[PDB]
């Protein structure tokens, strides 16, 4: 039995958060404890939203609940879309004591700040998290999801290669985490400009403790639609696969993108349906298709192949 | 797809209301848009607990976002635990506003009150509920699933014998659900005091254009322990299997009851298992086995057998 404690938001409708978390991991088999950070009635992508937010103090009061009745034990902690810095510092602080109470623990983050519009980076997220997320957070992290953009506001260097991805890569294990995934970037692909591609590193320990830095480069269709909710998955899956392959980071990158690609074709496509024929669909009509991928994510076809390098 | 509108409590760890209704209502193919009625580290069960509670303001405010995104739109609403009068009647105001929207919405509705401790009656709900309940729920409710005091308050009437039972269950569809089933009872089985009474009762239109009742009996062995969220989950696997079966409530009432079954095994099972040998499994220990019995809620072997009346 594998338990997550997973502190994210929470909508009425669709998938973002722990909506788009809760469900992969368990039917991927996992316990997930849920702190909702959020409950809104939908991604704020619609052109309204209504809802609260969970306070700090009020987080650390569900923590204490749970430390109160021993119950504060978890193998994994799971976090993504934050925009209050005190919550992120409790996040921290949590984080901190179950490590003190195991040593096995593993904390998959996505450090979410922002996106590359077009060729311009923008933030949307207030900016004096950038510092926490560099100096509190990731430092306590195990595993990383940033895309690019991300990716180059914690390091402070602008990636503009391929290898330069990998010496930023580099400077994040450095800085804590011994697996970080870019999820997207600019970088050009092999295939054309309708792949996207994303890059992996794995850092492993030797008998003769010395370690080892596995890279894996992938290459994935773009889905030519705007999702939201769709790191979230990304960092729940990749939790799951990574436990079960903890030394093969080419295989877990390879299934749960796979899963993705599954996840966001049957979305675009229905989508598409619901929309009128060449119509643009809407954030409500591209809400991803979860319940109905259901398959797709507990025992994904591979449809990417990534290369070692 | 089939879309439910389920209004329940949230746990950050177990599964009681809406943690105890998602995951199989996914997992049964089921879209949810899901409305967390509050947030607590665990039941109340448990020897402390901690968390917040949704105001019935902010619960308008939900649907309202809901609406203006013309996103309002559902096959089913399923309610279960609450203890604030104004709650309800905000619950029963969205029930009949979806209904004028769409006359084919079915109202799932636990009505939950109180239970039986004993032989003795006892409420675990402020009492001015009842009234509300009574005159503005039910009425609008068309499945609900009440234990035998919940039944007897409704029906201000004594039940002694199934009889009475079904006489109180005719008088529960004279308040409006066309479907009624009494889950739990005092009622005795022929097979031994360690079987559990359960009693279904569905009015349907025949093709003449008049109505039939259809009864059905059911005889579960009582596994010896007190869980917490069965009713919800019960509540939940109803509306799945009454979905596929509308016109057989024998079979609806066969799969929910031996999901229930297979899911309250498992968990005892284990649950001894993570006690001593020979302990007495505590709260922690008795949460539901729900991600590790998915397969079962999928596709549930039949270990009960209704008997038409
Ligand atoms: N339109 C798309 N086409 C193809 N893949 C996508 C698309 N959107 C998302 N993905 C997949 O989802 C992963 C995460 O994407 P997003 O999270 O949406 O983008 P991102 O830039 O990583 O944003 P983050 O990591 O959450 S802040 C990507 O690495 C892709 O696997
Ligand atoms: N101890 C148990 N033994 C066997 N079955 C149980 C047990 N507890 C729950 N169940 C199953 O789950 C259902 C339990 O419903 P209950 O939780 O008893 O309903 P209730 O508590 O009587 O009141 P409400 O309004 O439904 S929450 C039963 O119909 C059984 O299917």
């Amino acid at each position: 039995e594998c338990r997550v404690l997973s502190i994210q938001s929470h909508v009425v409708r669709g998938y973002v958060g722990n909506r788009a978390a809760m469900f992969p991991l368990q039917v991927l088999g996992f316990e997930v404890d849920a702190v909702n950070s959020v409950q809104f009635s939908n991604h704020t992508g619609y052109a309204h939203w209504k809802g609260q937010v969970l306070k700090s103090q009020e987080l650390h009061e569900l923590y204490e609940g749970l430390k109160v009745n021993d119950v504060n034990k978890y193998d994994y902690v799971l976090t993504g879309y934050t925009r209050d810095k005190s919550f992120l510092a409790m996040v921290v602080d949590i984080v901190r004591e179950l490590k003190q109470q195991n040593s096995r623990l593993v904390y998959v983050c996505d450090p979410v700040m922002g996106d590359k519009w077009n060729g311009e980076g923008s933030m949307y997220v207030p900016q004096d998290l950038l510092p926490v997320y560099r100096d509190k957070v990731v430092p306590v992290a195990d595993i990383i999801t940033p895309n690019q953009f991300e990716a180059e506001l914690l390091s402070g260097r602008k990636i503009h290669s391929q290898e330069e991805a990998f010496e930023v890569m580099d400077m994040l294990h450095c800085m804590g985490p011994d697996t970080v995934v870019i999820t997207s970037s600019d970088l050009p692909s092999s295939q054309g400009s309708d792949y996207l591609i994303a890059l992996g590193s794995q850092r492993m320990r030797k008998p003769d403790g010395s370690t080892v830095t596995q890279r894996i480069r992938m290459e994935m269709r773009k889905v030519e639609a705007v999702f939201v909710g769709t790191g979230d998955l990304f960092a729940a899956m990749l939790l799951a696969w990574t436990h079960k392959h903890p030394d093969n980071l080419k295989v877990a990158c390879e299934k749960t993108v796979s899963a993705m690609q599954h996840v966001l074709q049957r979305t675009i496509r229905c989508a598409k349906a619901e929309a009128g024929e060449g119509q643009k669909p809407s954030p409500a009509q591209l809400e991803l298709r979860m319940v109905q991928s259901k398959r797709d994510i507990e025992d994904p076809e591979i449809v990417v192949q990534a290369t070692v390098l």
